[PDB]
């Protein structure tokens, strides 16, 4: 199972790791992925993941999207993990750089509450523009499940640990 994690709460648990290396490494049963409405896996841990997955994940999300229609900022759909995991749960953080409300973080992680144990990124942060300490806070403060975080770039992981109220 997960190794080398640092404990932040009775549920919350962060590393300093490739999500992609970490999901091919522990194969867990539920990946989440940093995706958009659309299911457009084309950068940060979408980008990463799906090319990870050889496509297979971009596949599988176009015809989801063809019958479903995009999904909700603050929302999620599970799809399958591929070669990653058992499953893959798409949440769709607020994207600031998209001038989307951060207010839906918190429903965003939500989501993850559905789940028993998830592997994860910090929602909204990199690419999607947030600030990453408020998503931490954020996921720590709504959270209940057992949640893995991995933090790709080691400064931030420092920062976020250092930082931890
Ligand atoms: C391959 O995944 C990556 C690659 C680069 C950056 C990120 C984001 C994910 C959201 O939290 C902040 C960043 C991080 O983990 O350092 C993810």
């Amino acid at each position: 199972s997960f190794s080398g994690y640092l404990k932040l709460t009775d549920n919350v648990y962060i590393k300093n790791a490739d999500i992609v290396e970490e999901a091919k490494k522990v194969k867990p049963t539920v990946v989440v992925n940093a995706a958009n409405v659309y299911l457009k896996h084309g950068g940060g841990v979408a980008g990463a993941l799906n090319k990870a997955t050889n496509n297979a994940m971009q596949v599988e999300s176009d015809d989801y999207i063809a019958t479903n229609g995009p999904l909700k900022v603050g929302g999620s759909c599970v799809l399958s993990g591929h070669n990653l995991a058992k499953h893959c749960l798409h949440v769709v953080g607020p994207n600031v750089n998209k001038g989307e409300d951060i207010q839906l973080l918190k429903s965003a992680y939500e989501n993850f509450n559905q789940h028993e144990v998830l592997l994860a990124p910090l929602l909204s942060a990199g690419i999607f523009g947030a600030d990453p300490i408020h998503s931490l806070r954020v996921c720590v403060d709504t959270v209940r499940t057992n949640v893995y975080l991995a933090v790709f770039d080691k400064n931030l992981y420092d920062k976020l640990v250092s930082s931890f109220l």
